[PDB]
């Protein structure tokens, strides 16, 4: 209608390790007064390749929800590297953070995460067995990709792809 529209959200602890929790101080407003809470949720993309290395990483329900602007920091545990495929752990890849009200997506807030190793001897020459604690996350957060969806809220009346998965 849209009774909650995000108003900006910062990406905190950045740089940080792939092993790291992330956090995202996230600022909306509510223009009424909502029967269900919000539903925040954050996805890693595992490949460019397929959904089918998606992790969803956490959610978090907010509510009841105050009418007016809310902040609240939203964490969530970084994704398995067990579960990544090998080659693709230590690459460009997407998180998703997107807010459903009963079950009805509204708003996706898309961002391309670098990694990197944190030493030169690994960056130039990597080994074929990862070593997942000396990866550096880098989310690129001066580049949001914001896609909001029109919903009913409570009344009736590889670069290729990653900007695929991004949209």
């Amino acid at each position: 209608a849209s009774i909650v529209s995000l108003l900006g959200i910062k990406v905190l602890n950045n740089p940080a390790k792939f092993t790291d929790p992330y956090e995202f101080e996230i600022t909306f407003e509510c223009l009424e007064s909502l029967k269900h809470d919000l539903e925040w949720k954050l996805t890693y993309v595992g490949s460019s390749r397929s959904l089918d290395h998606d992790q969803e990483l956490d959610s978090i329900l907010v509510g009841p929800v105050p009418v007016g602007v809310n902040k609240f920091v939203f964490s969530a545990d970084p994704p398995s590297a067990e579960l990544i495929p090998a080659s693709e752990l230590v690459s460009v890849t997407v998180i998703l953070l997107s807010c459903s009200y009963d079950g009805r997506e509204f708003v996706r807030v898309g961002y391309y995460v670098n990694n990197e190793y944190d030493e030169e001897e690994l960056r130039e020459n990597p080994p074929a067995k990862v070593q997942v604690d000396h990866i550096v996350r880098n989310i690129l957060a001066e580049k949001p990709r914001v896609t909001r969806f029109n919903i009913v809220w409570d009344n009736a009346a590889k670069e290729i792809k990653l900007a695929r998965r991004l949209r």
